């Protein structure tokens, strides 16, 4: 097994998974790491093990149906999966907690977003379908970028946002296009 969390790449307490070589800090992991489950498998290896179940799964879908989709246990364990992908670039600490507003020439949002509200939200199954989750995600940059305006700031929730992006189309196999 690995030394250091494949989330925030430090050493620690890690928790280290039975089926692959990952380990993970105990709120690094998504969810948070089981009391017990000899063996355990991490969240990318039950991931794997979906996709393998269900080669087809991994045909083109569209963005408009992933979203109407209930939050049944395999589309939960995927946002989780697509949260902690976030997780693990370093720049996800800047959208990590609740964030404040006191800018000259700006106002704060409307509907303030970060992510471990995400994570609690997720944890206390509060979306009932995918469109709940994604629409946070998103808000969480789309707040960010109308509040630092033309400050180069602004390029972290574009990046961040990307990293977002990027890991949905894969998660949920939407069709590419040109
Ligand atoms: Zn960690
Ligand atoms: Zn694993
Ligand atoms: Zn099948």
């Amino acid at each position: 097994n690995s030394n250091i969390c494949e989330v925030c790449n430090k050493w620690g307490r890690l928790f280290c998974c039975d089926t692959c070589p990952r380990s993970f800090h105990e709120h690094c992991h998504i969810p948070s790491v089981e009391a017990n489950k000899n063996p355990w498998s991490c969240i990318f290896c039950r991931i794997k093990t979906i996709q393998e179940r269900c080669p087809e799964s991994q045909s083109g879908h569209q963005e408009s149906e992933v979203l109407m989709r209930q939050m049944l246990p395999e589309e939960q364990l995927k946002c989780e999966f697509l949260l902690l992908k976030v997780y693990c670039d370093s720049k996800s600490c800047f959208f990590a907690s609740e964030p404040y507003y006191n800018r000259e020439g700006s106002q704060g949002p409307q509907k303030p977003m970060w992510l471990n509200k995400v994570k609690t939200s997720l944890n206390e199954q509060m979306y009932t379908r995918v469109e709940g989750f994604v629409q946070d995600m998103r808000l969480i940059f789309h707040n960010h970028k109308e509040f630092y305006r033309e400050d180069k700031f602004t390029r972290l929730g574009i990046q961040v946002q990307d990293i977002f992006e990027k890991n949905f189309r894969n998660i949920f196999a939407i069709q590419e296009t040109s």
